[PDB]
């Protein structure tokens, strides 16, 4: 960024010094036609940001929903089987396991700690056998469910209303590796990150004219501006990427592990 | 915040009379600052403001939303309690105690201060104990009143079918506590309003170099209309920030817990 | 409106600075155009977001009270279905699906809905019902008491009295919204400074166009001042839809449709 | 195109009177430059731009109503092979009423009389009972309902499998509640009409500022902005009612006889 | 970036240097005519066009994101009916390997019948021949796989291995389904209203013609560069449109629909032990 910015200023002097001969010999730059493209290019910015935007706010809203679901399924079976403490401990240790294993899967880490600290290695085996271990987490997580109903303890309808739980968890996953597999598609916005560049450089032979010695730092102003909304709008593309905030992703899968334990009556020291 | 505002329109005038007394100065040493560059630089940092102040307005929307949820979801629940089980009034009184409590524990939990005082008021102390023992609070009463339709369902008094009626409203609840504890802690990205309020003031602070050369002694008026209607709209998406705060635009959260437990009380013939 | 006198002082602006035009450089005042392009391009942005917040609004009112029209349509199809002999418990809980949506129109209009209640329901309801502050939310409970009896007396399962359940529901998510949308308007802070800013420039803009247009002046200022004024007046035009302006939603007729509805759907 | 053609022409004929009245602008005293035209233009294009958004949302949201009428009527015939596979007089009956709800609920949108379509699809006594009701969409929604609710007292339907039904039948309640809120309730013409008019205007006077630069391109440029503006104001005029029997709106009549194919698939037969 | 628009582009800027040349070398005969061109009409020409273009661009986007965000959900929808079997019906092994083999035939039917291909051996590879007969003499085969997976469970509802309860768990999922095939069928029958396209691709190919023209008197012998430039920008901008027109499509940026397709069965396999 501080690259485009600085290679900014040296076209700004080149085309300083460079002025007055070129355009005698008939080599003219004014300002209104590249602040008329450059008030397309803003606007186009300003969509592709939106769009940016809304995939952010999906992976957020998405990571809630595992904190909501989680909590809600393991208040259905404190309600509705107090006395089934070791179910509780099992499920509760699949939908902390859940979580973390999606946190990795995303981030293209290894579960392999998380899964050790929470699982018993027959089943850490079983997951990182899966080439989809956080669907077959969900998977076994269903299964201590399915086994409190043929063993007469849930009835269908009890049943019934965490396999609901079970279901927001799915559509976290689906909707999380859609988020992650493929991005918007960049042909559009590759396009448009080219123009920018494009535009960005240009911009102080537009410029010199007006502004003299002046245009650097109008030139290092505007093209800040514009580079600063395409590179926001390319960090916001990608909520999962190889550099984003790991922050709130390790906050949301520590503070669903926290209220679970502090649920199950696990938290409080004896 | 208002004195920030003020004060920088008052520092927009004196750019502007800088401007106004160096010009003379401008020409020969070489510097020129034009109206149309800087028209090209505020017209893009206008699209830009329009867009964050949208999502800033959505911010607010969702906050009222989730609350108009509370409402609604503690108001069918006891509906539901009243429908289901007219004859058992002591639970009526329990659950809705359990409900009042979640409300005024939200705005303690959003607000990030101790609700002590109003569980203590609502609920045995017990109960407040198990509550604060927990990292969220709002979480153990929701499983407490939890327990309440729980034993209900035991005592062969509901069905799996009535049972699992109300537990859906406790997932409405859990819902909604996700909700605003996602958008408490998910601002607007500080880069986009760090960048946007930076690019903003610089460019207000150097408006009245441009607006000089075309304008001479106007150059103050035109450029702190201009400059207040910028900072207005820069700041006005940061005055939407933390909707569950304490200021005029912020919810009036406790009055809506206000409303909350008299629609609660009114429902169960309380006074 | 405001808009014909603003446009009238509009044009008296333009004649003050057609007629104030020879001691400007004298005074040493100079105005161009360029800077009002930028701001009233920027106060556009503004407008056409905000008025965009506004219409939102607006549609969301219309959309509570088509969910009022849907689901009591449903509970009384679903109360004919399922209990096509009952009705006694039809002409009960039609009254009080109707008194619901009646109760809602005077609630968000601040009018007394005595007369309507009375005409729907027994006086012995009436009065439990007004003697609450939230009437409406009464009506809901009230209706829910005729599903509950229904229940108990075995003339509904638990499933199918749950069926009827989510209608009840989907009321009070559309009470809740209403009285939300009633007393939660989109940040006036918004319409304040945007109002002021739209009335400052238009009255400050035909002292930077007359030394481009001369005498022209008056009537390209009155033209822009009124797609300007005109958008900042639709914004408040759109602020409260359940109100009686023009405007606004033909509540009454809204009220009438749901009732003739549910009546046609029961023969009476 | 009626009215907008008309509209452009005139543009040219006003383009050629600015020219010719340009003439008189030196002794006149009247400059009239471009400046605040392009301010005005831009403020009206961005309105624009909104106006054809509300219009495009209320076009999409008409669409995906009509969506859910096949994706409900679908999986309501679906369940009703699944759960009762030997009832084809049910079956038959059933889809009989759910294809007259989809052409009913055009007729009612486009304001046409039913009555046609409803006798090829119902016996007579049915049409004239759903022909009684001044909602007849509503009455064959309530009629369909009436089959599910005789296998329900039959106890071919246990109350589980009747809900399953019934919430298709709730998902067809909201799709007609939709449709009418959009057919019955536009957007606000404050709006439409105030910035139609605005619209009209400006691409009226726009030559008389040209000419000043362009002198004969006037016409070109002004016959060339006249018409995206228009353009876009009427296309917002036309998507906003998305009901409508413009170009632009939305085919329902090969929405309904996709629906009727889909139900009556192959004489309705279906695997066991 | 595909085919059919990627030549348009380079005609219609190859039409844009031409454009300018000859726009330069005629600059010279304007006043005398009374021909005349600046640059502030273009101006509000452009941004107009510009504005109008962000809108539509965001609709044609829109469209795309629902489209993978309806085969997304087939996955979703999948892997859940596939582990309530499990959960409910464990010992029921034979009716998990029919029911599964109905929901990959499900998306691969999908796929074919968005692309408008022949899904015959993907069918056969899955299903007993008489099953495919059932689905090919459908007109609406997709949606006939459905109902052949309906009747998988149907039937351990009348064994009486599924209680009403349980077999409307797996019953809203197969609507979880039923939303998607609607979803696709509208969205591949529903394009962005072509009034916005055609218009838009007429009033930007006119606008990049007359562009030099316009900013020969400007620009001089600069004139081609920024000329190409500008009409780069709208051009591209415009031709977002027809990208994004088939997401079911096949080309680069078209969605990878059998690469999606092969993901859910290679799901399925993996939660039956296959
Ligand atoms: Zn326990
Ligand atoms: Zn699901
Ligand atoms: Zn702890
Ligand atoms: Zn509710
Ligand atoms: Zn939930
Ligand atoms: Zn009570
Ligand atoms: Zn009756
Ligand atoms: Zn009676
Ligand atoms: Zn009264
Ligand atoms: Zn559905
Ligand atoms: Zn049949
Ligand atoms: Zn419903
Ligand atoms: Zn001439
Ligand atoms: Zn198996
Ligand atoms: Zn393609």
């Amino acid at each position: 960024i501080i690259f485009r910015l600085l290679l900014n200023v040296l076209m700004s002097i080149i085309a300083i010094i460079s002025y007055q001969w070129y355009e005698q010999l008939g080599i003219h730059l004014t300002v209104a036609p590249f602040s008329l493209l450059g008030i397309a290019i803003a606007i186009f910015l300003g969509f592709r940001n939106s769009a940016s935007y809304s995939r952010f706010v999906e992976a957020r809203n998405l990571w809630g929903t595992v904190l909501i679901a989680e909590r809600t399924l393991v208040r259905q079976l404190r309600n509705i089987l107090p006395a089934e403490h070791d179910a509780h401990r099992r499920i509760v240790s699949y939908l902390v396991a859940f979580s973390w294993s999606l946190k990795h899967q995303l981030r293209k880490t290894d579960p392999t700690a998380d899964l050790r600290r929470l699982l018993p290695e027959e089943r850490v085996t079983e997951i990182l056998a899966s080439s989809m271990p956080t669907n077959r987490i969900l998977l076994l997580a269903g299964n201590e469910i399915g086994q409190l109903r043929e063993a007469g303890k849930l009835s269908d309808i009890t049943y019934g209303l965490m396999d609901n739980k079970l279901d927001e968890l799915a559509h976290v996953l689906g909707g999380c590796e859609r988020l992650a597999t493929t991005p918007v598609p960049f042909a559009y916005t590759l396009i448009l990150q080219r123009t920018v560049y494009l535009f960005c450089t240009l911009l102080p032979f537009a410029l010199v004219g007006d502004l003299h010695y002046m245009t650097p730092f109008v030139s290092v102003f505007i093209s800040y501006t514009f580079l600063s909304a395409d590179s926001l709008a390319e960090e916001l593309e990608d909520p999962f990427g190889t550099a984003a905030n790991d922050l709130p992703l390790n906050a949301m899968c520590n503070t669903i592990e926290r209220n679970l334990l502090d649920m199950t009556g696990q938290h409080p020291l004896p």
